[PDB]
DNA sequence: AGCGTCCAGTCTACC
DNA sequence: GGTAGACTTGGACGC
């Protein structure tokens, strides 16, 4: 993917971008601390920055941020490196997906941050969205950072080292339910040195699946999620109650356990399995089932 | 009405 | 080996 990247002011400006939707991407189902403000841009909370990014046309600006934050951080963030154009015609050789794709043409997977993915998507389990978001703002107010922008006070999300001192009933002032004491061991084990987030890339699929899978509170899903949108393994597909039922509805036509709808879409997508995941996704919450 | 009953991945208990 | 039922918080839907 070819831009043209300069700083301007407190933003920074990038023109030539293809396959991308602001609205799309933060509403895919895979990340909770982008909000839209009033003119249709965005304003996000991540890797302790709190940006806005508008997208006019197919030029990209992202305010409150430096050249060196761009390329080390949001670059990345946004998975702007790599060309969703030939993955969005190679998956409509299937016409399901072709059809799903039309009304997600700018959806991006994210490369997000290991510990709030995990911790975000441990907040997930028999969640609905909108308190999913709300808890995730709580553990933002109540043990983040306060950082600034426009007048307003954004919180960071909490780092393990910032959680460990705090009893579960605390944690559990968050809204989150019995959630707490998964979160309580999810950053006992990190801060501990016993689950290494920053060298969890160096082992096979299967090994982070199951690394994860020993915090208390962290089955398949919630492994699957952080193998996706943290560590970028996109020959996944995380199946969740949704995707299963809109696997089955428009392929198999059967009813299947969350197992076999898996290896049904590994099978066949391959290396696009994640971004068919995102597709089909978005594409389910448009038709209304 | 307002009060109720059901439900939005993972663990535990028990096969 | 496998899974039915419990699980916080809280919003939807019944009558």
């Amino acid at each position: 993917m070819k831009y043209n990247v300069e700083e301007k002011g407190t933003k920074v400006i990038v023109r030539g971008i293809a396959d991308f939707n602001l609205k799309e991407t933060f509403e895919s189902g895979q990340c909770f601390r982008w909000n839209e403000e009033e003119d249709g841009s965005y304003t996000g909370v991540a890797y302790d920055r709190v940006v806005n990014v508008k997208l006019e046309g197919d030029t990209l600006i992202i305010d409150n941020t430096n050249l060196t934050d761009f390329y080390d951080i949001w670059f990345d963030y946004f998975d702007l490196g790599r060309d969703y154009g030939q993955i969005k015609e190679s998956l409509s050789k299937d016409p399901v997906l072709k059809e799903a794709i039309k009304f997600g043409q700018g959806i991006r997977i994210l490369r997000q941050d290991t510990w709030e993915t995990l911790v975000s998507f441990i907040v997930s389990q028999n969640n609905r969205i909108p308190q999913i978001k709300k808890v995730i703002e709580n553990l933002a107010t109540s043990f983040g950072n306060p950082i600034e922008y426009k007048g307003k006070i954004y919180y960071t999300f909490p780092k393990p080292e910032e959680l460990v001192m705090y009893d579960v009933e605390t944690i559990a002032k968050t809204r989150c339910g019995f959630r707490a004491k998964y979160i309580f061991d999810a950053a006992s084990k990190v801060f501990s040195g016993e689950i290494n987030l920053l060298k969890l890339h160096e082992y096979s699929t299967s090994e982070i699946r199951d690394i994860l899978m020993t915090i208390n509170g962290v089955g398949p899903k919630v492994a699957d999620c952080v193998i996706l949108y943290s560590i970028g393994r996109y020959d996944t597909f995380p199946t969740d109650v949704w995707i299963k039922r809109i696997v089955e509805h428009l392929y198999l036509k059967r009813e299947g356990t969350p197992v076999e709808i898996q290896l049904f879409a590994i099978d066949k997508f391959g290396d696009l399995s994640g971004f068919a995941q995102q597709y089909l996704f978005y594409y389910g919450r448009e038709m209304g089932k």
